[PDB]
């Protein structure tokens, strides 16, 4: 599904997003909002390394979800790479809290660090709710 803005906003917040690990639910709303344009449906195959990016968050397979086909990859959010492409986003929130528990924190999507790193990120959230 493809989420409307503040249908999101208040998704996240429900799945205690606001907050966590630091992270601002503006921040969760503007990685979703590059990465994916709020699409959970999305799949993206990195030519480069043989991985793939999932879902509204585009958590890559070599790292977070097993793919079975990524080289050399882990697993750490213990989930089918299939879990990051539902509807209800529960599973995919589970997991970029699992990569956001790392060192780098939101720093891991680079998309963050080009679209909303040091940026006034106060228009994802305007009027809804959260
Ligand atoms: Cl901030
Ligand atoms: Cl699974
Ligand atoms: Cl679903």
């Amino acid at each position: 599904k493809v989420f409307e803005r503040c249908e999101l906003a208040r998704t996240l917040k429900r799945l205690g997003m606001d907050g966590y690990r630091g992270i601002s639910l503006a921040n969760w709303m503007c990685l979703a909002k590059w990465e994916s344009g709020y699409n959970t449906r999305a799949t993206n195959y990195n030519a480069g390394d043989r991985s793939t990016d999932y879902g509204i968050f585009q958590i890559n397979s070599r790292y977070w979800c097993n793919d079975g086909k990524t080289p050399g990859a882990v697993n750490a959010c213990h989930l089918s790479c299939s879990a990051l492409l539902q509807d209800n986003i529960a599973d995919a929130v589970a997991c970029a809290k699992r990569v956001v528990r790392d060192p780098q924190g939101i720093r891991a999507w680079v998309a963050w660090r080009n679209r909303c790193q040091n940026r006034d990120v106060r228009q994802y959230v305007q009027g809804c709710g959260v």
